[PDB]
RNA sequence: UUUUUU
């Protein structure tokens, strides 16, 4: 749908800055106008109240452009007098997007006075005194609970003359109290306007004289991971190709031999092949296990699927960006078909068809007609292992050759020949190469998020959410490959691509400690390189916070760590560390859930309240907050934590 | 707006109990159908997924009636094939409402097998094993986070035979983990159906042979507080009339003396008069300070404005209910114009006009046309004092005779004749008597709620919310009294009447300890009598929990308590108690907000982190959780806390 | 925001 203007904040003419708001659209009008992208309302003022399906925030007009945050608006069109207006500017790096200001909209003029006395206008038309501190930061004269600032992103910071200094994007909090604000300065809007809206990164970058990082944006099947490195190799270059998937990485061996007559080296956890060829395929995980960049080994490093936001890819790419030049490379290529900000466009091979309530097989509130999947080879994406098992058991009950696939299972359970309805989670994508006659997509994803809940410390929460544009493109892309495909779906939308949660940063530190023998300080250097690099997925900068937390987690019980590592579940280090503190305190775990199985051996001996460090799931036992590590982590919580409102 | 069926949960018809969801309507259709109240979709199944504008939950058909929870549906109609269906049963006491089941709806059969193995069907078609343990309680075999049961209000609990045992209304939580569930049993549906559909409480109750608690539901202006007690008195009875407000109580006295020829006793903080007459007027607050019911003094006690959910009224009515019979009363009358479940209905003398965006005067997102208040006498309700000052300031500066009124101010500032526009908070309700040509209503108000946030204990927060039906009808009733009147409004709905927050219970214990020398045990007795009485406002039963908290708050500093009581702000006991702990620790208060003003003179001596007991506002200072009282309150948080989901 | 008891 489109972003919709549903009100405005009117600013005063002069003398003491004041504001009041007007609501011009209800809920029904917002939903309708969002669906059609056609809004015939007349626009007034320089600050608009805008809304999506589920969220409401602000947009500020400067220099004929209506500006807001990428994290709120994504890549969405704005509903306009003659239909949806396509974004004219999209700067994920700066968390900034802009549409051509509709007629009737007035702009603020960029500030030039250099005043540091600023005034933030909130979505409730409050005018809040702010003292400028940096190019992008200002302190609140009166700290306020972060909830006071909710929905105010996109709102203007004004100088005393009423000129635009920037737009609000996030609150800097101390234990949930906003003491400062982070904003996108006007200078950043200027820079965005005068960058060329069309940068072509569709051709393989040329190897430069001195080190550069370049982007390669090319459609799936265009040969980013095969044709491109083989071309480079032909020119005499040594090339390393990094990819998140073991199945994909192995697959490159055979394909390169027959397609380009190169027998590349192959590096994965499960299998290493050294031929001495000038092209090497590695997973990010194996690259990290190997210690990163070996000096002099490569001229070119291609980070394939560089849009991926799993911790391994992020930490691996950060390692490349920090180490490549010193290891002698001249070119780092960040390769993807779907860079941040990208949206899913129609595909000629793929017919897209909404599911209805007609059909014999219930599926996420809708239904799948049996004739749609009886005969042929089909893939159905579910959000969870349980739903896969269920659906597969049911389809099997109707004599449908159905198999469930997900993490844990071996790919051999999928027959590479003959009819079959595969019911899988996203684990399919990294574990199995191959396409289908149709894809049916629940359009949701299970994701992890951090909450700085202070009860006592933080919580890592798992929730089911609407899929983003990368998820949609990749699930859909399992059909229509050199064949006419069909894509069936529950919902038509897609969340904005190219952002990830702070919890993923937590995962990186965890992996560094657990698998890769990285001190938290070293993990930070790598993640800092990632964060400093334009054109990649973006995340709140909580590096100093997470580093501080892991830095305090000393003398882990090597035995428990071995067990969580082997067991293969999330946060092996944090889980092993809580188990360690428990055992040394001679106390029980937060629960006897499976997450804590490494403790069973001690079950009869462990008693009293849990010295809880943080929340990684439900806590059923009683809790004590007396442990020194709990107190240390609680102390870490007082750090500036920038969060979106 | 109506409740709208937006999907269904289809139950297995044989063998093991299973379920799946069918979604029949999107957000758009929902909003449209809610507004029109007409829904032509065929209805199928026994379990419906239902939504309003803000929330979604379940409804279950039993015995030809579609049942759900009052806390979800309020008194709302259901969208039906020929228009809105009004509720056939509205039982606020049991949190149960029912519509006559539409055509196509099947009904679950009542369970009469006594099976203790139950299955709860969730809004997501999950089937959850539950062990029955009481008439209305069941334990989860696998405790889950409360979030999991979100939106399952109204879902069925089934026995192994697929019969209906009851409907889910709330979770019983241990530190946020649902360990058991509260449900409305089918027996309550049975008793509901077997009591009359209509009842009349419009006439003053006859004095019964033996002690009875009775209800008087009669419109404002009908003489509930004057004509009624006069008539009782004329029959030879001694009457005590209790009312929340001093102004009201003094007003009735003066009136009764001239228009009903008797000089009533009067008991208020500011004015107490003993005339020896048979009728006495008192505030609930003075009645409490008097120690409650005095033996033999009254035949009849009229608890006027018994819908009121302020702590003084609730504790005062609970005291009447615990004490009256033993004190020799013959009759308690619970009198109100707006009992729980009531709604604001169209009023002949009142034309109701929605504000639009056309007007010179900005008002809560809309505007007031200057020609609607330029000549005459009008009343404007704002949610805060600030707004009242600011709107008065603007209006006067536009040539309109505008006056601001709210708590603290002299009532006389209101011209009793001649063109005026009064901008007021709800203080006008008790504080000033008299009509206006029209009322303009912001439709919101300020309320407090508790969050069991465990960070470390609980939080009381103040928020601005949409008004309820009591609020709407009361504000609207200030015009159209005998004459023609106009009611103008920002928004058209109203939240259900007759419910209050657990934070009010907290305030009752606070006032018990601060003002009335009640031990928490004694307060629990009076509150329990209130909660056990049918037909009064309802609240979650957290008496044991709150009693336990206050029981641990011993040896308060009398000086701090004297100051917080005198300053008139909420929770004087909790505030003075946190101050006591800080002062004795030489530690600062949570912040230097005015809430903590009693510590201002000690400021130079206070250092280090606040030993935080609970959160009553923003906490700016660092905190420690080591204090014994903090630890005691943290332990209180382990009690069963029943909460809606 | 209302309301009360000192
Ligand atoms: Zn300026
Ligand atoms: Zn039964």
């Amino acid at each position: 749908g489109s972003v919709v203007i549903v009100g405005r904040i009117i600013l005063s003419g002069s003398g003491s800055i004041t504001a009041y708001s007007q609501q011009t659209r209800g809920l029904l009008g917002c939903i309708i106008t969002s669906l059609t992208g056609r809004d015939k309302n007349q626009v007034e003022g320089e600050v608009q109240v805008v809304s999506t399906a589920t969220q409401s925030f602000l947009a500020t007009c400067v220099n004929g452009v209506c500006w807001t945050v990428y994290h709120g608006a994504g890549s969405k069109t704005l509903a306009g007098p003659k239909g949806p207006i396509t974004q004219m500017y999209t700067n994920v790096d700066q968390d900034l997007v802009g549409w051509q200001a509709p007629p009737g909209a007035r702009s603020l003029t960029p500030c030039t006075c250099g005043s540091s006395d600023l005034y933030l206008v909130t979505r409730h038309a409050d005018v809040i005194p702010v003292r400028r501190r940096g190019d992008s930061r200002g302190s609140l004269l009166s700290p306020r609970p972060v909830s006071y600032l909710k929905g105010s992103s996109g709102g203007p910071l004004l100088c005393p003359s009423g000129h635009a200094v920037g737009i609000f994007r996030a609150a800097v909090c101390t234990r949930g109290v906003a003491k400062a604000v982070d904003f996108v300065p006007v200078e950043s809007m200027e820079t965005t306007m005068r960058s060329p809206v069309f940068t072509d990164n569709s051709s393989p970058p040329a190897v430069p004289q001195s080190f550069q990082v370049a982007h390669l944006h090319a459609p799936t099947g265009s040969g980013k991971s095969t044709k491109v490195p083989a071309a480079y190799a032909a020119q005499g270059y040594k090339v390393l190709v990094l990819n998140p998937s073991v199945a994909a990485t192995l697959g490159f061996g055979a394909y390169m031999s027959k397609a380009h007559g190169i027998d590349p080296n192959i590096r994965t956890g499960v299998r290493t092949i050294t031929t001495g060829a000038p092209v090497t395929y590695s997973t990010y995980g194996k690259f990290l296990a190997d210690g990163g960049c070996s000096g002099g080994a490569y001229d070119i490093i291609i980070c394939d699927e560089c849009h991926s936001t799993d911790s391994t890819t992020i930490l691996g790419i950060g390692t490349v960006l920090d180490q490549a030049e010193t290891a002698g490379a001249r070119l780092v290529v960040l390769a993807t078909a779907t860079p941040p900000g990208s949206v899913t466009v129609p595909h000629p091979n793929i017919e897209e068809v909404a599911l209805s309530n007609t059909g014999e097989i219930p599926f996420y509130g809708k239904a799948i007609p049996i004739e749609a999947i009886r005969g042929g080879r089909h893939l159905i994406f579910c959000h969870s292992k349980k739903k896969c098992d269920e659906l597969a058991a049911k389809l099997s009950g109707l004599g449908i050759n159905a198999v469930a696939y997900y993490r844990g299972l071996d790919v051999s359970v999928i027959p590479t020949i003959g009819d079959v309805v595969v019911v899988a989670t996203d684990a399919l994508m990294t574990g199995y190469t191959g396409d289908f006659d149709s894809v049916i997509d629940c359009n949701t994803c299970v994701t992890q998020t951090v909450d700085f809940s202070l009860d006592p410390t933080f919580t890592i929460e798992t929730t089911t959410v609407p899929q983003d544009a990368v998820s949609r493109s990749q699930r859909r892309g399992r059909t229509g490959r050199g064949r006419r495909g069909i894509y069936r779906f529950v919902t038509p939308g897609e969340r904005p691509s190219g952002m990830f949660d702070s919890s993923v940063l937590c995962e990186c530190y965890d992996a560094g400690c657990a698998w890769y023998e990285l001190t938290p300080a070293e993990t930070s250097v790598r993640l800092r390189a990632y964060l400093n690099t334009p054109g990649l997925p973006v995340c709140q900068d909580h590096l100093e916070f997470w580093e501080s937390v892991f830095t305090g987690l000393t003398h882990i019980d090597a035995h428990f760590l071995s067990q969580t590592k082997q067991a293969g579940d999330n946060f092996p280090y944090l889980v092993a560390y809580q188990a360690t503190v428990c055992a040394r305190a001679q106390a029980p775990p937060p629960s006897w859930d499976q997450m804590w199985k490494c403790l069973i051996r001690l079950k009869p001996t462990l008693h009293g309240p849990t010295p809880l460090l943080y929340r990684l799931g439900a806590v059923q036992n009683e809790v004590t907050l007396t442990h020194p590590i709990t107190k240390y982590i609680m102390a870490c919580m007082s750090a500036d934590l920038e969060v979106v409102t």
